[PDB]
């Protein structure tokens, strides 16, 4: 309906807001971007599901998330991508680690705080509908 479509755009609005603040914090500049397949060519060998913050945008203007619960899926692909792409102790890897659970951290605590949990619950249930 009209008001379901309403309820989606306003969903989307949000996720384009809070995305943007990901990307603009300098600690998860390497999430905000494909990686690159010639810096790190065993990369989509490793990781079949490459993700992105740039993707996430992309996603969000194709329709693709109908709840912040899909849409947090992909924040937790970016994030347990880094995780098993990078899993040894030197310390460029544990850095992304770090960087990445952060990322995952930040997104939960933002949405916690700024999603209200009936506005989520109708977008899941529109979705449950279809
Ligand atoms: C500029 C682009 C492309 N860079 C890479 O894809 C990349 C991937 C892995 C490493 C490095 C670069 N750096 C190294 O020093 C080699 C070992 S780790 N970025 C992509 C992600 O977000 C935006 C910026
Ligand atoms: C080895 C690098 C630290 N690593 C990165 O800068 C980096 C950049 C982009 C990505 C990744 C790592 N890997 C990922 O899995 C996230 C998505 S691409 N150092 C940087 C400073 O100087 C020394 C070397």
């Amino acid at each position: 309906s009209m008001q379901e479509e309403d309820t989606f755009r306003e969903l989307r609005i949000f996720l384009r807001n809070v995305t943007h603040r990901l990307a603009i914090d300098k600690r998860f500049r390497v999430f905000t971007k494909p990686v690159d397949p010639d810096e790190v060519p065993d990369y989509v060998t490793v990781i079949k599901q490459p993700m992105d913050l740039s993707s996430v945008i992309s996603k969000i203007d194709l329709h693709k998330y109908l709840t912040v619960k899909d849409y947090l899926r992909d924040i937790d692909l970016i994030c347990s991508n880094a995780l098993e792409y990078n899993p040894d102790r030197d310390p460029g890897d544990r850095l992304i680690r770090h960087r990445a659970c952060a990322l995952r951290d930040t997104a939960y605590a933002i949405i916690k705080e700024e999603l209200d949990e009936d506005f989520e619950q109708l977008c899941e249930e529109i979705q449950e509908s279809r």
